[PDB]
């Protein structure tokens, strides 16, 4: 009832902002949290034990890789409060609710490895779910964990409530594989420049959440500069790992995999920030206008990528 969550005046000022970095502290992560939804949704929003069981079970599935990890899913999620608490008006009340918890549950029980490599390795997985295999995955390991005793955080919402929260969080989880990324971004794309872009229509909304999941998972390209290049040394520690799982089973990884290409990685973030990232956070921009600083801080950080080239640094 009259517990907040306060955090240290630095963090409760940076919070607010895009570029907040959570920190090395992981004992602080679960209360970061708490404090983005107590904020984001309301104090009642959910049930403050059931959360913190919820949150720990779901950190608790996260495995100790390089990049995949608990603070991945923490940083996606504030991504997502900022965008969220900068379009105050814009969601529903069980948009807010399931978007935060979407986002904390998005790679659930990630290996490192991509969608390409399960179905090369034939992984179990790669058979019961043929497209968008691991999101498939994270969206039923956040089905198990909340039908754990005592870790229902939606309890308190009817029947058909708890169906449109699970389907929100599936669909954003869905939207996180980036092979879905460029058409749903293309269709939205010609929806606002063609002026037929209509909030109150449920699929144009779910393509607006599913380019919102694409931005706050890709949200280390809009860190400060030191962030965003040590972040890229463990996204890229994963790659090189797949890349020699790959060499394992006799085929040569493309070179974004292959360790032995670690040159050509100015050049790779150089093809990735114009293909992927700053389309993403334009397209976001203006459909959500005070989304810009991601768009701002993306540019920043492919011009720090240019100096790489350069040899200024
Ligand atoms: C020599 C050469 O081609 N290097 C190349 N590097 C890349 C890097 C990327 N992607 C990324 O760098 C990336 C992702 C990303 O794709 N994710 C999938 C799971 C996270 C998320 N954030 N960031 C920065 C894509 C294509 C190429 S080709
Ligand atoms: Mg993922
Ligand atoms: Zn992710």
């Amino acid at each position: 009832g009259l517990m907040q969550f306060t955090l240290p005046v630095r963090l409760c000022k940076e919070i607010e902002l895009f570029h907040f970095d959570i920190g090395p502290f992981e004992n602080m992560w679960p209360g970061i949290f708490v404090y983005m939804v107590h904020r984001s949704c309301g104090t009642s929003c959910f049930e403050l034990e059931k959360l913190c069981r919820f949150i720990m079970s779901v950190k608790k599935n996260y495995r100790r890789v390089p990049y995949h990890n608990w603070k991945h899913a923490v940083t996606v999620a504030h991504c997502m409060y900022a965008i969220l608490q900068n379009n105050h008006t814009l969601f529903t009340d069980l948009e807010r609710k399931g978007l935060l918890i979407a986002c904390l549950c998005h790679d659930l029980d990630h290996r490192g490895f991509s969608n390409s490599y399960l179905q090369k390795f034939d992984h179990p997985l790669a058979a019961l779910y043929s497209t968008s295999t691991m999101e498939q995955h994270h969206f039923s390991q956040t089905v198990s964990i909340l039908q754990l005793e005592g870790h229902n955080i939606f309890s308190t919402l009817s029947s058909s409530e708890y169906e449109q929260v699970l389907e929100i969080i599936r669909k954003a989880i869905i939207a996180t594989d980036l092979a879905l990324y460029f058409g749903n971004r293309k269709q939205l794309e010609e929806m606002y420049q063609t002026g037929s872009l209509n909030l109150n229509n449920q699929s144009h909304r779910d393509r607006v959440i599913g380019l919102m999941m694409t931005a706050c998972d890709l949200c280390s390209v809009t860190k400060l500069w030191p962030v965003t290049k040590l972040t890229a040394n463990d996204i890229y520690a994963e790659f090189w790992a797949e890349g020699d799982e790959m060499k394992k089973l006799g085929i040569q990884p493309i070179p974004m995999m292959d360790r032995d290409k670690k040159d050509e990685v100015p050049q790779g973030q150089l093809g990735f920030y114009n293909a992927v990232a700053i389309p993403c956070y334009t397209t976001l921009t203006q459909i959500l206008p005070p989304t810009e600083p991601l768009l701002k801080a993306c540019r920043d950080n492919l011009s720090q990528w240019e100096k790489v080239i350069r040899g200024e640094e």
